[PDB]
């Protein structure tokens, strides 16, 4: 077996899916977890306006709607949290997703006071935080907010990690990677778009002739989501793009595992 | 068929008897071997509170960095210790005695209370009251953010203090003090942690000490019973039930976020 075949097996990506069936697989998986853990009543997720948190939010809300209808228990709710950095941050994209999700609870918590206070307390010790590190600080502060809300409403924190993000470890360790359950895990980027299309999401929520332009995530990675998805579907990509993808994989192995103990061997 | 006690001991890798001198080497060599395999890592980062776990983990990381410098001649290999108090009223005497024994390369002090209080204010601003217990987990996560911020600036890895006696009961905050990069103490119980601290020449005020300890009061079971359990001995039916109940409740803390492919929760 090759590294590509192994990575595909590890992430459980299928070269082709049934988007209608995958939506049911995602929802039934969520519902099955609630039933086995009666102490869990709510689902919490930060809604950023992006494809991932929109799809994971809709699947979470659809799960809770079925739960409270099957069980009659009205405690089953999904809580959406808008987590802007600052008070003049554009939230048009976020509430466009909110209109599609239709969450039972819609909250807004500004993370700028906490992040700025933590940055200041760090500068008080000679630690100046770079621009990119501050981004990781924002993702971890958003992790704290979602877990603070779940810690009050007997909830579980939904995670937006999927296959295309996991190969590249394109997430903040214990930031957006810090969550309780992963409804999107197994799907690549374009497969996530297919599920959003299956759920009747307005086309402006996953998209935005000549070549398609690049998004911020692809500029950082040096490889497009189409190559990443082709790779995870078992298709042959260029030697250059394959090297980029597998380099990100080995680079982010520590994010794909629990904290490293003396018994681990994956890193050697 | 194998007991749950045997599975847990195998899973956590506890030994009924250890060699404290050898176990000191096994942790130091493990930390150095990871740095050697990852030349982009140059520092270790750990919050120092004064307790047994962070003191033993801090000394082991500091010792490993000293050997790293002497073997390679690269002076950038440093251990960074951060005092992470909540406010000013918090007593510093116990954390100070830990730093006197560790003698770190870099000693920082970051107060998490401004960030934590701002988080609470923004949450209460949205109608979310925060209880004292939920606020406790928020402090452990804010401390995690501080440590990873320092590590993100210094090409560092965050040292974790989780051990066997803490993993059975899952007595840590998910992505709080449980969020770390490398666990030098994983396999040791609570008393084995004391034994290594003795081997390392730590003063007895750091690990020796009927009075009530806060951990055992919340856990409903003593550390001596947890350590007897992890050493393969037989414990009372009451204590065995208490421990195994914590183990099943904290299974989600011992695994990555749940995917559709997992079955341990079923
Ligand atoms: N140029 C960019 O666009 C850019 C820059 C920085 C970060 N990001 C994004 O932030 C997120 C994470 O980036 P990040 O990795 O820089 O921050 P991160 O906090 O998620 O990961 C780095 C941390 O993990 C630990 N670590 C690093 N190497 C380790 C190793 N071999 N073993 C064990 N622990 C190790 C360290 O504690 C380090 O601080 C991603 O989504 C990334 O796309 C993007
Ligand atoms: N009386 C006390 O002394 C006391 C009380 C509470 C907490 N604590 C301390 O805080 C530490 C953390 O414990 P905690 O549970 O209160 O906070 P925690 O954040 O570590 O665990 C609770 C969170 O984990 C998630 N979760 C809970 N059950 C889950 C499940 N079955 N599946 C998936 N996710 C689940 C939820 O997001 C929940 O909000 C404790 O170990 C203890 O050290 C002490």
């Amino acid at each position: 077996t090759t590294l590509q075949e192994k990575i595909i097996q590890e992430l459980g990506v299928l070269p082709t899916i049934d988007p209608k069936e995958e939506v049911r697989k995602s929802i039934d998986f969520l519902k099955a977890y609630l039933t086995k853990h009666p102490f869990l009543k709510t689902f919490v997720l930060g809604i950023s306006g992006g494809q991932d948190s929109t799809l994971a939010g809709r699947l979470a809300q659809l799960a809770m709607t079925e739960m409270r209808e099957e069980t009659g228990d009205m405690s089953y709710q999904f809580i959406a949290i808008r987590l802007p950095y600052g008070e003049q941050a554009d939230e048009a994209d976020a509430q466009a997703a909110l209109a599609f999700i239709q969450p039972d609870v819609s909250l807004r918590v500004d993370i700028k006071p906490a992040v700025d206070a933590m940055v200041g307390s760090l500068e008080n010790a000679g630690v100046q935080i770079s621009d990119f590190n501050k981004g990781n600080m924002k993702a971890r502060q958003r992790m704290i907010t979602q877990y603070a809300v779940a810690g009050e409403n007997a909830g579980a924190v939904i995670g937006t990690d999927h296959a295309a993000e996991n190969v590249t470890a394109f997430f903040t360790k214990y930031g957006d990677g810090g969550a309780d359950i992963l409804p999107l895990f197994r799907l690549n980027k374009r497969q996530g778009k297919a599920l959003l299309k299956e759920l009747g999401a307005p086309e402006a929520l996953y998209l935005k002739e000549d070549d398609k332009p690049l998004v911020a995530d692809e500029v950082a990675l040096g490889v497009t989501y189409d190559a990443i998805d082709d790779y995870l579907e078992g298709k042959k990509v260029s030697e250059t793009d394959q090297q980029t993808i597998e380099n990100w994989y080995k680079k982010g192995q520590h994010k794909r595992h629990l904290p490293i103990t003396i018994f681990d061997d994956f890193w050697k």
